[PDB]
């Protein structure tokens, strides 16, 4: 229902999540799409740098590895290189450590002959995308994305919560959905470990509220402090990668 703060409930639902594994193959569409890397930045020891490949809508690789500031070149090149080896463009976390990430991709584009790698930097506390549409249509008036979302970062985990939720829908119920709105996890490419891992990271951060009561979602320093959960780098990684590009 509407945006509220407290209780329990998941962002995203794992079972939407459990029926979105494989949902390409049990409802019969292989990847196709542009390709997407999600690129999150590790900020403290806390946390670890993640990257999430993701082909049209279906998410086929998944990976992590540590790195603070002071190996950033080589966290970046290595993105890099996975972004040149899958043909990807990157969508990476940009503040923090992340403000520093951008001008070493610069620096291999400007490096590279032939590969250009389209980057976007991704603050989290943006401004969201199209904030005059329509979210949700009313006997006299009408809630708008700026009404609904608190930030980017709201819009982009609830429209992968969507994606998910139409999955499920799709699955279990027999609904019919154009394939494009939906979402797949990729098994035969991604470790079981990391499937398992993924599956409980991105249905760990529940719904919460800003202050004009729109939709947030659960701060990374309220799951640490408040509910002592580690930091979902791959789901944020996820989340990068499902952003489609705005402003053509
Ligand atoms: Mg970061």
């Amino acid at each position: 229902g509407i945006p509220k703060t407290g209780g329990d409930k998941s962002v995203i639902n794992l079972k939407f999540i459990l029926a979105a594994i494989d949902a390409h193959k049990k409802l019969g569409w292989e990847p196709a799409g542009s390709k997407r890397i999600g690129f999150d930045v590790a900020d403290d020891g806390e946390d670890a740098n993640a990257t999430t490949l993701m082909h049209g809508n279906v998410i086929m690789e998944v990976d992590e590895w540590d790195g603070l500031e002071d190996e950033l070149l080589k966290s970046s090149s290595r993105v890099y290189n996975l972004a040149k080896i899958k043909g990807a463009s990157v969508t990476y976390d940009s503040i923090g450590v992340g403000a520093h990430v951008g001008s070493k991709f610069a620096e291999l584009n400007d490096a590279s002959p032939d590969f250009k790698l389209i980057y976007d930097p991704f603050n989290a506390g943006g401004a969201v995308d199209k904030p005059d549409d329509v979210y949700m249509k009313l006997p006299h008036t009408t809630i708008k994305n700026k009404d609904h979302f608190s930030n980017i970062k709201a819009q982009k985990w609830e429209e992968v919560a969507t994606r998910f939720r139409k999955t499920y829908e799709a699955v279990e119920h027999g609904k019919v959905y154009p394939f494009d709105e939906l979402i797949s996890i990729n098994s035969e490419t991604i470790h079981p470990d990391k499937l398992n891992q993924l599956c409980i990271e991105l249905s760990s951060p529940r719904k919460d509220l800003d202050m004009n009561g729109r939709f947030k979602v659960e701060s990374k320093k309220d799951m640490r402090e408040k509910r002592k959960i580690k930091s979902p780098n791959i789901a944020d990684s996820v989340i990068m990668s499902a952003i489609l590009p705005i402003r053509k």
